């Protein structure tokens, strides 16, 4: 309800989970299938009753994001594989701010997302058809609002249109988490001023998820 770090940490973890799945897809051509399922579902899972409900109601569904958030906030090379994750997280945050400023854009986005029912009737969420349809929302509605997010990895892997579609759909999940992040009190300054609170909160959730350790 009132602004709190538990909810802000969860929404940031959703942004970071998109960043990490993109990195996996760009280098390997495949990613954590359970995490991708959670992130893609967050796009279509209508009228959530809490922040955690966006991600299916269980903290375990954000494990990838919560681990990623720890390195994005505290790992400080501006280089290495870890720095790719920071670049993607910040680029999604920048693009979301452009989206939320652009008159009519969030309305267009919602209408396009609900229109995925045109294909969901016949095809599963993780199918090529749906991945392509999700990618087209990102490319048609969001990406034009700034210079492209630069995705690198294995150049030949990234030549696959199926990989490109999975990457764009995962970016759309990242934008959707960034909208939530701002709705629950996150933002540029709040992040500058709360890196430890967020880090501590993420490590507490990861401990809660691991009673055997």
């Amino acid at each position: 309800g009132a602004k709190n770090y538990y909810d802000i940490t969860l929404a940031l973890a959703g942004i970071c989970q998109s960043a990490r799945l993109v990195q996996q897809l760009a280098h390997q051509g495949h990613c954590d299938a359970d995490a991708l399922h959670v992130s893609l579902n967050s796009i279509i899972d209508m009228n959530p009753s809490s922040t955690l409900a966006v991600f299916g109601g269980s903290e375990a569904n954000l494990r990838v994001g919560l681990e990623t958030l720890l390195g994005v906030l505290n790992a400080s090379s501006r280089q290495g594989l870890n720095a790719e994750l920071t670049r993607y997280t910040l680029s999604l945050m920048v693009l979301e701010r452009k989206l939320s400023s652009a008159k009519g854009a969030l309305d267009t986005l919602g209408n396009r997302i609900n229109g995925l029912q045109r294909q969901l009737e016949h095809f599963d969420l993780q199918s090529e058809t749906l991945m392509s349809a999700m990618a087209a929302i990102y490319v048609d509605v969001i990406s034009p609002l700034g210079p492209r997010i630069q995705v690198t990895g294995s150049p030949a892997v990234l030549q696959s249109p199926q990989v490109q579609a999975k990457v764009r759909a995962t970016l759309l999940a990242g934008i959707r988490a960034a909208v939530l992040w701002h709705q629950v009190g996150g933002g540029r300054l709040q992040l500058m001023f709360s890196r430890n609170r967020l880090t501590t909160q993420a490590k507490q959730i990861l401990a809660h998820l691991t009673p055997e350790l």
